[PDB]
């Protein structure tokens, strides 16, 4: 495997990402998801910046109960290989979003309105409770795998997710499955694996961030959540047509 540097202890890192994620987890959390002795599982240090061939009606096959992902082995190679990125990967990461394609935005959303987000509109309080709509001109079928534009919702506005999350995917025409996937492989290809900013081209990079300056750009805020990507790779991982498999993992200063 190459070796990427993080240039701070792996006791500074584990720091480092407890102090700064939003969400509040413990040292020996992250410890045991950081510290890459640790790992059981070595697909989270697979470089997934690469198309890799699949066998496709395997894969759909493999596809059994999975909700609107049931049987989209071509729709996820498809994606995989117009972004170039790794297919198995790509699988994993859209299963493990929608749960297993039964996320609402991920099973489909039949609107009859987008938001302007231009025009919110407040409480009498200073609270925003909503936004001017636009009326479309027939109902449309829109999809959203990764919650991409899904802002947070309030106790004074609870379905803004919803709103501006299928406003954004009606803005990017998801309004299919097939659109929907490649939208996905293109938001984690620009992004994190294919970034030359960022350059977070395997699992664990797009959790842990090797520069510690960017630890803001991580994909997820979950201690766990390469490890359970790479988990469901792993299910999938016979379905691979090559072998040119090639590694990279952290190393810590001390």
């Amino acid at each position: 495997a190459s070796k990427t540097n993080y240039g701070v202890s792996l006791n500074e890192y584990i720091k480092l990402q407890q102090r700064n994620n939003p969400s509040n987890y413990s040292y020996s959390e992250f410890e045991k998801y950081i510290n890459p002795a640790k790992a059981t599982n070595k697909l989270q240090f697979l470089r997934i910046d690469k198309f890799r061939s699949v066998n496709v009606s395997g894969l759909s096959s493999r596809l059994s109960n999975k909700g609107v992902l049931t049987g989209q082995g071509q729709a996820f190679v498809n994606a995989a290989k117009a972004f170039n990125i790794d297919p198995i990967y790509l699988v994993a990461q859209c299963l493990h979003e929608t749960g297993n394609g039964t996320s609402k935005l991920a099973k489909g959303v039949t609107i009859t309105e987008i938001a302007d987000e231009s025009k919110p509109i407040y409480n009498g309080n200073g609270q925003l409770v909503g936004y001017h709509m636009i009326k479309l001109s027939k109902p449309v079928t829109v999809y959203n795998l990764f919650g991409i534009g899904a802002k947070d919702n309030s106790s004074v506005f609870p379905n803004r997710a919803l709103i501006l999350g299928t406003t954004y995917a009606y803005n990017r025409g998801w309004t299919s499955i097939e659109n929907a996937i490649k939208g996905a492989a293109e938001f984690v290809s620009l992004n994190y694996v294919h970034s030359s900013r960022y350059s977070q081209n395997t699992l664990y990079k797009m959790r842990y961030n090797q520069n510690v300056s960017n630890i803001w750009h991580q994909y997820a805020t979950t201690p766990w959540y390469a490890s359970s990507i790479a988990d469901i790779m792993r299910s999938y991982q016979d379905l691979y047509l090559e072998n040119n498999f090639t590694f990279d993992v952290p190393v810590f200063a001390g």
